[PDB]
């Protein structure tokens, strides 16, 4: 009908309820499930799906050997009903490549695929299905993008990219595209040193993205977009509470302007929902692995380079496998206000269960409730052996 | 369009046919088939689907092994077509969790999924496949609702819940719903002394549901809300033909406003249709295990302590297995009245079959005609050594 | 829209070209497809489809031994996509039985699903995917019906039943639906002498139905319905090209108003479409099994005792297992008159071939052509070997 | 709607990006994929979706023994989803045959499939997948098709036709198609001297034929067809760049009015597009087999004798196997011109990988960019091995 436009605030953050779970190894391991990593959740004005990068091949096939790389030729954005698994007959392709980002705008869809060798990449903007606009690698480095959803404002969707090293000082740029079409692009400013997998959420007419300092921090820097006037800022969450993985044990006091040292060149794609006292942060529970997975009720966490825990929720305990985490949200539900949901990928198989040749993953997802629900824990339930 | 309203009465029952049938275990011995448990059926002014509790695993797949468990993160509300089996292909999440209800408003689907830890669970309310509102234990054991479908009127679906002990007394509440938002709940009332999985439908603006009294019952309890006042009162089914299961031998007179002793801390879930004259009891034949299934014609059961059957029919021979059973009726269909409808879920594998690991069911449904039908028998199918 | 009138003629047959075939048994060697039989062809104002008796197993699965029988509490009729195979994901029950028909008005669908034991049989009558009306056996001895698609004229769609002797005097009774609801029925008249199976098509507000007489009749009875006056007339095909099977061979003369005498208590479901000189008779091309399968123009078939044919098209060859076979058109194509078309079931496995424990079929089917198109022949295609 | 109407000139080729992709083969190893070959891709006002021959079996079914055969009686031209795989659960049947075509005119789709013994086979044409009009070999010799897209314009589809001999003169045929109506068909004209499987594509109210010369012709004829006069000229692509295969070596100069010379009785269905300096010719790299795929910018190729490369883009290596390959456009996206595509058919099993008993294939299919994009190379990516 007419683009979605950014006018409520956050819903108050108090738990978080069960959304989505798609169970889809344990599945799997007798049927056609597709071999997937770096998934997500997207919502269409009438339809919230499932989406994920496939290795183009099914958990128990022959061809699940080696799916522990991550650029193939293979490799393709699919989306799927919500829960439901990643399956050869329900799985829809939405575009080619290794690395992604999709979203609505309340009139049609934005996907985005990268491919290509490392030197060479190029990006592929689809808008209704449709390939609309190309841009190639500016860096000749794995140019890469988010791996969650994009978020539009009156039908203008920034999008974060970043070409060039993953162990020191990288390009990136933040494109805002309209329509599938480039309106304009801007090199990343602010503080932030190095960026990765921007997770990113809006309100009120603002879209924060918490990304991946992969070079340097464990503390997650973020960028604060302006899609109206198609500018930026960024900066690093200041609490001591750091949220990469790996990282080093927590401080008391964190880094707002720079990284916070410890790790280098690693981490996970993560995110955070930054709204005054309503502000949550998401991350493993080891500060070794990709390990357990809690959200933390941090008080002014962006800002405040003290903030410590006030309230919490385990997600998945620390003696099961996670992975990556996102942000998204239904912007078409009913309400006063947008409700912050996430996602977090439990990853099985190699590296950290090397019986199997495979690597893929499941999904569980959240969104915030109001009320102060109990908590329970949502492992992947595969049994590793099974696949022996 | 606008919300429907309960304004026909029930047909006049005379015999039942045959209305679906999915051969779930059968088909499922060499295809992608769920295991699920807690199936019932319920329609929307389009069409009428089947629904259970998947396990989150392949009746074939190792991850059977165990299913005979109630409780685990791996479960969810699934929906698929009519008399289909529930394929990992075909089934569509409704909502994660143990522990559910759903029915449609005439506008869009409530569909509610309670899960967690026994002691910490939570119900989360979908409205229009949106999470709206969330309810947390009021008792921290096990809270657990109808496993079948919950009825509307003029936008109102009350719903029945219990929180608490099996072997006991424990807290029952009846919330009254509208568009996924709570207008009011209130404490269970009346006779009726233990109250869990009730089964309903509504005619006359009326609702009736018939329950389950784990305690101590062998009679069935009833809860007749107002959805208009809503208010409620409830009671037992005063007729001697007694409907739980395990139950004691039939006496010449049952009670009104008391359990029926001789069976504590036991039951299944199971239904009836209180008309006056036009009033018929499902129920196992076997008065030890969920075998068998019939439907008896009893005059005035509800309120007729010494009410005996004037007419009946088998669903099920008592040398099949069966299970839960529940109501529900195509509220958008033609004519003039609501014609009454059940399904009987027929459960395979453990504990009664434990040469398989597993425990499924397939689903077996009919509704009522005016005519004075033939009468066959409708087991689940499946050869268990098959699955050996 | 509106309900569909019978006003066009039939178009000039000069040969058959192929409209669908499913490759089912071929498929379904290696994929999950359900083992059916009593297969037929119908269309709906925007789509045609294939429709059939499901077994409730897939082909390769453990419980396809023993799919040589009948009517067990198992089968369905199913319908899916034009030409795809019956598979356990793509197959929509339209109700739960084992004989049916089923026919689009113009408005809705009218599925007809016959169940139960032989003594206690009952029709279950389906409008708009939901049941309107039953009807209980009246001979108390296996009711049953087409096996092929009923034909409807300005809402009014007579089905024909028969209940009663397979080698004697049955009862057979021609009901007039509307809306899923009974108009009148009348009990056959005419000199037809016993009648199974029909198979019907419209044109010019008449109804033809070419039928199976099994107890005495190698010729085939045809009954002609008057939908407006709602009433019928029978009688036998003269010609002496004899199309049941078993039978005789074909002698000079034919019988216009009594069995062709030879073969008694069997036959196999066939059809023909009966027009002036635009007369097309189909039967298999051995006169002792269900091999083979032809197409012949016999000129006035229905009324000449001496017809013999013109010209003639192979389907099937007599190296080949052929079936039942069955009329159906597409009333809503575009032109000025209706193109007939027809089915073949391609019968694998018992009792022809018993190497297996099985009987499924495939389908081909085909529609006329006013050119003298060039013939092929149409086989199931399966190798039987790979499935021992 | 409305008929469409080539109304855009094609968009400036400066390079091609990835459009789509279905690893069939790698994805079929373990799940049931069919086995197909003849691919192709076309558009639908709202959708574009993958075309194909399948073999009516699964890649991994016993049945595929064999599927190097061209035409058998299990073969039917069967759309799918946008790169996911020709499965048997996703796989629409279009028409029963061995060679087609279609294409949509903005209203509906025109679907044709050829079936029959080579004596004697036929064409039947479809539109609004309802069966319109039938042609009758008139050669007598495998009546056959372009096996990709055909083009339309108000309403006017033309479609190639030949019948007669592969490695001599034959009977070819431009039918001009309204509404699956023959409007008119002449014979074909100009200096092409045999013509086989054409690619097409249109713009500028054109319809621009690549096809292949099978009996002498190295170089490509060429058919330019005028869809509103329904006339058309035939000739070679002049440039000594040849792209038929096998094929000699380049030459310094090519012939624009005869075959080039060096290789009989042998080709691969290709194309091009001709547009002045915006040229681009498809072939495979190797000379002697199909191995490898690239896009060669030859300016003028069409007219141009001494037209050489200047500039170039890999699409399959030299080491991986390549098929046949074709055009296609959505002529229904928004801009203001044509992005011309194309697909690659990547062949594996027999006769290049003869380990297997099976022939097959999967798609790669690329559309242009004005972007100079980096380029990397597609292949099939299944290993033979995993079928052994
Ligand atoms: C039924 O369900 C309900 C609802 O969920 C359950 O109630 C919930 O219970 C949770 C567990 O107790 C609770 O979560 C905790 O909240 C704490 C904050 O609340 C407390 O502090 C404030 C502040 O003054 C008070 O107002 C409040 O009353 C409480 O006292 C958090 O601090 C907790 O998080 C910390 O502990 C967990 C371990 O439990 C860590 O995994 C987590 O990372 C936090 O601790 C690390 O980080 C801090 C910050 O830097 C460090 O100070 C600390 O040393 C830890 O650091 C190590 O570990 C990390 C991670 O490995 C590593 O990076 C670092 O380097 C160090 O090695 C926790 O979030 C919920 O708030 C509560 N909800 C409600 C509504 O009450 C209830 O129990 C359930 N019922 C039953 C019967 O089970
Ligand atoms: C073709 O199809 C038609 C249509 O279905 C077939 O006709 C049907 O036939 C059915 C079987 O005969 C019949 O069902 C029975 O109806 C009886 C009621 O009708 C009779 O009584 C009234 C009352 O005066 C008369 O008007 C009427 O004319 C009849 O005489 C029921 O009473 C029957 O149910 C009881 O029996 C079955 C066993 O058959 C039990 O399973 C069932 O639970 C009932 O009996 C138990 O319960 C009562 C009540 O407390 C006790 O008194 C009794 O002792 C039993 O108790 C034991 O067992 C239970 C269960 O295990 C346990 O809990 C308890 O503790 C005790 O151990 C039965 O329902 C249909 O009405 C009839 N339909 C029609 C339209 O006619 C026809 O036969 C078919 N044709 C062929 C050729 O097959
Ligand atoms: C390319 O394609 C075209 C298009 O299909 C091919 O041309 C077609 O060729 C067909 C085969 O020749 C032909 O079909 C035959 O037509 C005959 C009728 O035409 C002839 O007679 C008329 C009448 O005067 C002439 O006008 C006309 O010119 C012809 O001469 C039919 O009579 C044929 O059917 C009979 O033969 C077949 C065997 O081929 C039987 O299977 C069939 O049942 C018919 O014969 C039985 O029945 C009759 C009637 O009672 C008996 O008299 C006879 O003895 C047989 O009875 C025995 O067998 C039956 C069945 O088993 C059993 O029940 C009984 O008891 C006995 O045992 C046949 O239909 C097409 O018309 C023709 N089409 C066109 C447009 O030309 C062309 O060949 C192909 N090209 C190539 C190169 O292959
Ligand atoms: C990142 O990505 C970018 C974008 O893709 C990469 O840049 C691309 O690089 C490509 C490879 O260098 C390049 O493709 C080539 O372009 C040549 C044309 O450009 C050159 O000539 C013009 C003309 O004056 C100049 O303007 C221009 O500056 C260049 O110098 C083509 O000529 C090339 O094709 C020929 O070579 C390949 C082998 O590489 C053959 O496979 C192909 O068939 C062509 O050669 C055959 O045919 C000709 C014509 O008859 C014969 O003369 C020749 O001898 C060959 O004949 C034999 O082989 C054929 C095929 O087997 C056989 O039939 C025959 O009989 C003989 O045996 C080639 O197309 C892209 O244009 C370029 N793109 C851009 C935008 O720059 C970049 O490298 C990537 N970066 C990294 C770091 O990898
Ligand atoms: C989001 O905000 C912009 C207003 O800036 C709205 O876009 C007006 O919408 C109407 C209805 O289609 C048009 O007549 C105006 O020209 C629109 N655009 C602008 C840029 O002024 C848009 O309607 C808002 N979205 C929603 C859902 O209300
Ligand atoms: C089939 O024939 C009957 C006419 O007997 C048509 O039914 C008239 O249709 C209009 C349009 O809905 C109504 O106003 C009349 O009352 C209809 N019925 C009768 C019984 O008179 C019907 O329209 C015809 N079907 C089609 C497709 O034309
Ligand atoms: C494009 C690409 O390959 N992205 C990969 C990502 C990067 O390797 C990482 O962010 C460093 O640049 O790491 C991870 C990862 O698991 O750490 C997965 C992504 N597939
Ligand atoms: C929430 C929950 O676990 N409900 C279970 C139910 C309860 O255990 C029973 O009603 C006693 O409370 O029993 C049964 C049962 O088969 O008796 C199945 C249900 N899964
Ligand atoms: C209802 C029923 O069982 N119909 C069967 C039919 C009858 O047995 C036959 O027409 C005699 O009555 O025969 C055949 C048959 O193959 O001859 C199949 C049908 N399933
Ligand atoms: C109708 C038909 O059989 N067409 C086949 C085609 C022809 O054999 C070839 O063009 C020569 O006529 O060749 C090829 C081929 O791979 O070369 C495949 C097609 N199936
Ligand atoms: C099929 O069933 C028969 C009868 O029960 C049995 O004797 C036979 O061995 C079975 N065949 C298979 C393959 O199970
Ligand atoms: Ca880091
Ligand atoms: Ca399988
Ligand atoms: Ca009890
Ligand atoms: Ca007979
Ligand atoms: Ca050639």
């Amino acid at each position: 009908r007419d683009f979605n436009n950014l006018t409520k605030g956050l819903c108050t953050i108090n738990s978080w309820h069960i959304y989505g779970k798609d169970n889809a190894v344990r599945i799997g391991e007798d049927s056609d499930v597709l071999v997937t990593r770096e998934p997500y959740v997207s919502c269409d004005p009438d339809e919230c799906r499932f989406y994920a990068l496939s290795q183009g091949t099914t958990i128990r096939g022959k061809h699940s050997n080696g799916t522990i790389h991550d650029r193939s030729q293979y490799r393709a954005l699919i989306s799927w009903p919500l829960s439901s698994p990643p399956t050869v007959y329900n799985s829809r392709v939405e575009c080619i490549g290794w690395s992604s980002t999709s979203c609505h705008d309340g009139k049609t869809r934005m996907s985005i695929c990268i491919s290509g060798p490392n030197n060479n990449a190029s990006a592929v903007i689809w808008y209704n299905r449709r390939p609309v606009t190309e841009i190639n690698t500016w860096a000749r480095n794995i140019l890469r993008t988010q791996e969650s959803e994009c978020v539009c404002h009156n039908g203008v969707c920034p999008v974060v990219f970043t070409d060039g090293s993953a162990t020191g000082p990288a390009e990136t740029r933040i494109y805002y595209f309209k329509e599938g079409k480039i309106l304009k692009w801007e090199p990343l400013a602010g503080t932030a040193k190095h960026i990765e997998e921007c997770s990113c959420y809006g309100e009120r007419a603002e879209i924060t993205c918490t990304c991946r300092d992969n070079w340097q921090g464990s503390n997650r820097p973020v960028i604060r977009i302006d899609p109206v006037a198609m500018t930026h800022t960024s900066q690093y969450i200041c609490s001591p509470v750091l949220t990469d993985n790996p990282r080093p044990n927590d401080p008391t006091v964190g880094k707002c302007n720079d990284p916070y040292p410890g790790n280098n060149n690693n981490g996970v794609k993560g995110f955070s929902y930054l709204d005054g006292v309503n502000t949550w942060l998401g991350r493993t529970i080891s500060i070794a692995s990709r390990s357990g997975y809690e959200m933390l009720k941090v008080p002014n966490a962006l800002t405040d380079d003290k903030s410590k825990p006030t309230q919490g929720q385990t997600i998945v305990l620390n003696t099961d496998w996670s992975g990556y985490s996102g942000s998204f949200m239904d912007y078409w539900a009913e309400g006063e206000c947008y409700r912050a949901c996430f996602y977090v990928e439990l990853i099985r198989g190699r590296p950290k269960e090397d019986k199997v040749w495979w690597t893929s993953n499941s999904i569980v997802s959240m969104c915030s409730s109001t009320e102060f629900l109990g908590q329970w824990d949502w492992p992947d339930g595969a049994k590793i052996e099974y696949f022996l």
